[PDB]
């Protein structure tokens, strides 16, 4: 539906939608911009990420509420709780599949710089992770391994190509630690990764401007917040 | 799309959607329930109202953000702000027209008890009021008069048939005062209505149980909050 709108108009409208807190519209505008086929700038990658993280965040919150009610039900109240949890689940899967589709066609393959490639691979890890949260069985196993593989490729590039305080490197490590703790049943791997990431960023802070220091220390606090939750 | 689902399943899912904060789904489930053609109970009227008030509330908040940006623009940045404000405006009008359609087909005509009839006429006033907020010109005049007429019929019934502390009577008076202040350019009528409503409810509080007292005084505080904003 966005095929007739200029790329620059799609970007401008995504920024308007963000101001209006209209995140579904924001995601649709950014999907349209990606589908123009040009690479995204740093600012545009961030719009894409913010839009979808807010859309999927709404669905994840709802899915948790409904899953909890369903689990409690398990007086008979009929199929309705399961049906509606499934509806929300299907819509959530559809959003994840859309994002993964954009990454595969063709954002990741054209991303040559470390900052873009790590950003997109982290996104690939995150959206497979959201799929894993609602998956069951071995179906679940291949999804978990897809998330793992994407995060691992991102980490390998980030460690070779970015400083330990780079915010995208920090955010990737934070989310991969969350993957280990919440999805992969590997709380020790989670704690080790978050601690090493934190310590290596601390040792690099002296190299940063006031503004970069603020950006890095904000994400380090998130790693610290998790380490406090986990230990 | 809800034609194949049982009425009771639609109601149950509306309550689930409210818990999950999925207000668009909640409105769709309640629209489906109304379209079954049976009258709504007090609890079901309240679900219908909560659902649509949240949906339209999101649109009104967005429309205000975009209208403000548009008015500021009036460097040339092209048609995009106007286009996107119009998109949001159209969707908002569509929601209002949907609610008004449900009231006209056939909720109001089958509502014989005071509590149902006043509730639906208040809703008719509110949704024409939301249409008036985005309307221009004389188009605007007939919309304002539709809101007025609906509120006036509701007030006439409420004054004849309900005690001055009845929460629906109180809410109707609050919203009609807001209509006078914000839409009809009649701040004196707004202040007079809110003050008389407040004073007449205060004099009736002695007749109420602890629980009814809590329900009434909560809405009286809203009338007081507006009177403080307006004087
Ligand atoms: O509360 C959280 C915290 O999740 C994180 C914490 C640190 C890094 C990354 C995440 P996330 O990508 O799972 O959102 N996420 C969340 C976000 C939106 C909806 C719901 Cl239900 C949960
Ligand atoms: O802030 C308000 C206050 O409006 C009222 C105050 C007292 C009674 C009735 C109303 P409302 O029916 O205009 O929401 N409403 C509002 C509700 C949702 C979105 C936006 Cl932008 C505004
Ligand atoms: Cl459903
Ligand atoms: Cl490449
Ligand atoms: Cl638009
Ligand atoms: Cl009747
Ligand atoms: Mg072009
Ligand atoms: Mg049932
Ligand atoms: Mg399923
Ligand atoms: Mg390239
Ligand atoms: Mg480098
Ligand atoms: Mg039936
Ligand atoms: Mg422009
Ligand atoms: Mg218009
Ligand atoms: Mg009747
Ligand atoms: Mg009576």
């Amino acid at each position: 539906a966005m095929g007739s709108m200029e790329r620059a108009s799609l970007i401008q409208k995504a920024k308007l939608a963000e101001q209006a807190e209209r995140y579904e519209d924001m995601a649709a505008f950014m999907k349209g911009a990606v589908e123009k086929g040009e690479e995204l700038s740093c600012e545009e990658r961030n719009l894409l990420s913010v839009a979808y993280k807010n859309v999927v965040g709404g669905q994840r919150a709802a899915w948790r509420v409904l899953s909890s009610i369903e689990q409690k039900s398990n007086e008979e109240k009929g199929p309705e709780v399961r049906e509606y949890r499934e509806k929300v689940e299907t819509e959530l899967q559809g959003v994840c599949d859309t994002v993964l589709g954009l990454l595969d066609s063709h954002l990741i393959k054209e991303a040559g710089d470390a900052e873009s490639r790590v950003f997109y691979l982290k996104m690939k890890g995150d959206y497979y992770r959201y799929l894993a949260e609602v998956a069951t069985g071995d179906d679940k196993k291949r999804i978990i391994d897809s998330a793992r593989s994407a995060y691992q490729e991102a980490m390998d590039i980030s460690k070779k190509e970015m400083p330990p305080t780079n915010p995208i490197r920090l955010g990737l490590a934070l989310n991969f630690s969350v993957f280990h703790y919440e999805i992969a049943n590997s709380p020790e791997e989670a704690i080790s990764l978050a601690k090493t990431t934190f310590d290596e960023a601390m040792a690099d802070l002296h190299t940063l401007s006031e503004d970069s220091y603020k950006d890095s220390t904000l994400i380090m606090q998130l790693l610290r917040d998790n380490l406090t939750l986990w230990t």
